[PDB]
């Protein structure tokens, strides 16, 4: 069956007949740090080439304009860049200036202006340039969504009772050390729908309560933590039972949502749970154990459950029979 | 007719009188990212132009008052900086020097110390500046309110009823494959109002409710998505019919912020709706289809609405309705 | 009478008899870029000449260790750095490595591997002493407190009538044409308060609310807003008229929270209102005014404000006059 | 007694069993700025050292296969870098070359186009590399949570009535001028569990309220503050007297979460508070004095406490004499 969002967080959605599309062009930083790797490389290495190259030939240029090549025989004679014997010698000053290697064989002179105002431009369009390229580098490389790959999420949500409630618990971890800051957890539902009026709406998204109104979805996550939705009135699994569940059409998108610890950077690890993948009648298997001063936690039982003894009812029936039973 | 906000998302604002201009010096970085970039880019030029001549002439003037100048034809004389023939030459080794290219046909030597002081001071401020400036580069180029341009608003907003409810509806979309992270809407309503006691309140905002209090306002935005304001008893659309919403003048603001995925940078995209585009009886029209492995999105679709059967009464129209159909 | 917060925003408070002073050098980084200019600047300019001394001290010991120093007259000998004379060359040789002006008057050789280990040495640490200082000014430069000088409070706060309750107002504006995103306000009640079992507690801070429940503390500031405190039941103000305001020893803490649009930094303006410039009676004088295609802002009247008609009673006593009125 | 958090912030939990290991090395820059300074100050010498090496051999290389190497003797000969005499050289012209030192004394020439695309790659690679390495080192210095060194928790957390309702209560310091912005304290009760059904709960995390509902858990913090936590109805420690308290096996844990002022990058100080920490029946030491224009913290007194008259009921218990003395 399709998803919306794979187990490792990417999202199964394709953007066509964007006709606008300047505006990639318009915010041009974002379309280059989201590039592949090779790209970046690509043209990072072309970014580079092309200015020495288009300089290098300046440099040729006011050589030629200024009949530097034509004497190169008479030492009377002095040129804008000494030793400039060619159209190679020409690139390699190019880059020996605009890197600032500068190894001064190639060395510019007072005899022409026409030159050193070129100098001048090369070297403030060099840090412009070199800014925008290693800028971009810097960025791609600690850009946050990367932490993700050590948050990970339990494989399964699963459904069983929790002191009288019915609950839906996923599973969340982190493998470092280092901490997730104003960590936070949010879910949302997604399951198509039709209005009375006729709307039909394609995948509509319902936020489910993970702690919202107490401020338990703010999480302190060192250890595991199973996150759990109670299955209350206000739930969208009220009126769904055990036998229901597998012919429900839906998928529980899960959001994991703070900051890098070093980086004061901002990371989202998502994670999705499809109708077939939520075990009902089931618990997590612990993790953690202890050990001399420390706390050990065993990530080979992370993503293992067992089952338990949990009625087949939908959390609405189990209402009903403690309605009777107060009652009586 | 005038509005507050444009759609693409400025502010027809001007603020005039500022009697205490110097503040602007006094957070010179804000001002100077704020400039349009032709500004930039020229102060980028006269900064490090100025400072190269600046030194230029203090590594022109150690050579004058030294002597260098007057003994050019005597070897037993050696200079500050070997090589400085004229005002030309000491510009060129001045760049050479702060730039740190150094071509090392102008060098400096032992025999002053009043020069080494110099090419210190002059190290360290060339340090100082090209962080200014360099720095300055990055951040306009970085600088997150860029992405609004792959966030789009809908064109119009559209008031029809779902499930029962009165909805005020606009769509929202992200171009790009990457994501804006803890994404958020919110809406402002801006229209005057006068108080009781005589008080007239210019542009006055009101909050409307779009998700605050089930945390629905924060956003899961891959494909587009409908934001809904149900208008209830805390509406302010509460009293107002199809009949008399052409002839209100209010401006809804639709303000998006979220964190662009790649630099943990804050971005603010807006949009604005004028009473004139709020289509009453209207639906958005599908954008969402399903192809192998993905779901695709048809931004032709994006802005187009159709029409449908919509009550011409006020919400609040509705449930006097609903009261005697209930008490019936 | 003395005041817990200026006007302009600074605290008046010192943090006396820290026994551990060691934690500001544990964390220097904050310590350096909470520094004032100058001692930056005096640092910046040290670290960089003493690294250079203390360098150029062992380009100096390995030249007399190696025994260039004795040969200078015998072309034979070759040494570690090619024309190290004295005491001076060596400062300068230094400076030319790490800066990488590298003039190249002075050139290491093949000829000692203990030359060769010191320039590895040397530029290595001269990229981490690098950062760590443009680092340390970039971010001095770039800070976002700076933004609070382009944000104003208004001078007063005063207290007046609208819509049947009385409301405690002040005013705040932005100078400039770029945003605050995600802009908040929140005040704070100072006032010192004894418990009934007997503990005195100092400066006691309680909230004041500002629209926490509404959403309509998140502003969207562009022209001038006014921000209401209803004082009603809960309000620190419900038991406070017009005769005993004076009296009362307390002062309110408004501070303004959101990020500098080009940099995300996040930016915190804070101002004070103590009892005497709390006017009781009093409205704010309007500043904005319609042109052609743009709303005018005159920052003349931003501070201005003129007297109504108000009830000296509190806004108790205001609801006393109400129970009386509706069961009339 | 085993804690969970050290009263530093450390956490004592080790990640065993990590089988996917490779996802440290998937996202390299976090577990980069993660590791011991030791061990980044290792790995950037060895970055630096290898590519100097790597390229200075592929220097060396062109050299042999074109056999410059050869004719050394021969001034008709040219080489790609003139002067490589052997191993040596080669090495000292990568480095002159990649940290742009270029002393000159090696020059690259026009007689091979082997050597200058050479030069090409390894400036490119030369800005790569130095860029992952220099961010690094800048990120590590800059992190935000080493500003936790200048906050401090009080040593204790206290018991005792507040305005007829008992509270725990612990204390926060910040030793700094500057500020933390958009500073929150949350508190979570760490405890193990187990419900009805069987399901033992490990570590189980309940939020304890310390202002959500009222935003007082915003701080404004300057001088220290006593974060109250009211134990009414809803609190954990509703039903736990001054007798019980020492019998049960309890942590709190302590999060303060702000922005540092200079940097925009958020950070959290963390603590804890077993058991035998928690002092009933006591009061905080005052620590505010007022000097001459400034209010002067005392921080010898700040872990300070001293005991009062206090109630060995628990809360609970307090409102049952309170039900009997209203009806009375
Ligand atoms: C030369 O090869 C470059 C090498 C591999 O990168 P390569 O060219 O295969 O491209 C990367 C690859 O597509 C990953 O799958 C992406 O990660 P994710 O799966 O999208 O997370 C990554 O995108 P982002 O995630 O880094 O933007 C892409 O850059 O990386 C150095
Ligand atoms: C040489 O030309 C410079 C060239 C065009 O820029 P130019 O000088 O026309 O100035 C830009 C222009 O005014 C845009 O309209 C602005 O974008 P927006 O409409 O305000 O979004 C932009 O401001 P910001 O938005 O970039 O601050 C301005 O910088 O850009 C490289
Ligand atoms: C050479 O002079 C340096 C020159 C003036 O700076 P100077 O040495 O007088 O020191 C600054 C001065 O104390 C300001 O009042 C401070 O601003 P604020 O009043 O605290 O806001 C500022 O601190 P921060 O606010 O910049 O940290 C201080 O750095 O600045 C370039
Ligand atoms: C050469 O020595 C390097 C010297 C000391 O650092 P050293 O090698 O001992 O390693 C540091 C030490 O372990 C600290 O205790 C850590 O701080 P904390 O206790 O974990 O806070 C710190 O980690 P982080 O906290 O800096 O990541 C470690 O880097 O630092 C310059
Ligand atoms: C004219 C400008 C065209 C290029 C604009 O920049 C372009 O952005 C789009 C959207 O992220 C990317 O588009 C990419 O993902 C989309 C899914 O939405 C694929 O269908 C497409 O084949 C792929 O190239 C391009 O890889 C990138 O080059
Ligand atoms: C003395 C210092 C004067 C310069 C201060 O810096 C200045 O800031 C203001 C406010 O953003 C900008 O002002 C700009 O927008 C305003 C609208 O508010 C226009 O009316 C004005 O014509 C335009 O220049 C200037 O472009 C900029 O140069
Ligand atoms: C041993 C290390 C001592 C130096 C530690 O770093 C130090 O931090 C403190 C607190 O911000 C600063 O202290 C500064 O403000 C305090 C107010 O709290 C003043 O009373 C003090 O005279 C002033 O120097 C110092 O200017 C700074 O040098
Ligand atoms: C194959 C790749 C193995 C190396 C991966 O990177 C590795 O990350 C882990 C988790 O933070 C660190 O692990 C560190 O802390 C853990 C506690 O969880 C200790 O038990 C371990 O002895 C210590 O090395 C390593 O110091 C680091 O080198
Ligand atoms: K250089
Ligand atoms: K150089
Ligand atoms: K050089
Ligand atoms: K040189
Ligand atoms: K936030
Ligand atoms: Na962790
Ligand atoms: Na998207
Ligand atoms: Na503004
Ligand atoms: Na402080």
């Amino acid at each position: 069956i399709q998803r919306y969002v794979r187990k490792d967080g990417k999202c199964n959605v394709h953007h066509g007949n964007v006709r606008e599309t300047y505006r990639y062009l318009t915010d041009i930083f974002t379309t280059l740090v989201d590039l592949k790797w090779r790209f970046n490389l690509l043209i990072f290495v072309m970014v580079y080439t092309v200015t020495w190259l288009f300089f290098g030939m300046i440099w040729w240029l006011i050589a030629y304009i200024r009949g530097d090549m034509d004497h190169i025989e008479d030492p009377s004679w002095t040129p804008c860049v000494t030793n400039l014997n060619g159209f190679v010698s020409a690139f390699l000053f190019s880059i020996e200036t605009e890197t600032t290697i500068g190894y001064g064989y190639r060395v510019i002179t007072d005899k022409c202006p026409e030159g050193i105002i070129l100098l001048l431009i090369q070297s403030v369009l060099g840090s412009i340039v070199n800014a925008f390229m290693v800028g971009c580098m810097f960025v791609k490389i600690s850009q946050p969504k990367k932490r993700a790959e050590t948050l990970v999420f339990s494989t399964h949500a699963v459904i069983s009772m929790r002191d009288g409630k019915l609950c839906l618990m996923f599973r969340v971890g982190d493998l470092r050390n280092s901490h997730i800051v104003e960590a936070s957890i949010r879910a949302k539902l997604i399951k198509s729908k039709q209005t009375s009026e006729g709307e039909f709406i394609p995948l509509n998204q319902t936020d489910i309560n993970v702690g919202y109104y107490t401020g338990d979805d703010r999480l302190f996550l060192v250890s595991p933590l199973i996150i759990s939705h109670e299955i209350n009135q206000q739930s969208p699994f009220w009126e769904i039972s055990k036998a229901q569940l597998p012919k429900e059409e839906l998928e529980i998108v899960v959001i994991l949502e703070g900051m890098v610890e070093a980086t004061g950077m901002t990371c989202q690890a998502r994670s999705s749970y499809i109708t077939s993948e939520i075990l009902w009648g089931y618990r997590f298997t612990p993790v953690l154990t202890l050990e001399d001063g420390f706390y050990e936690v065993d990530y080979n039982s992370f993503h293992e459950t067992y089952e338990t003894s949990t009625p087949s009812l939908s959390a609405k029936e189990l209402a009903e029979l403690a309605n009777r039973a107060e009652s009586n």
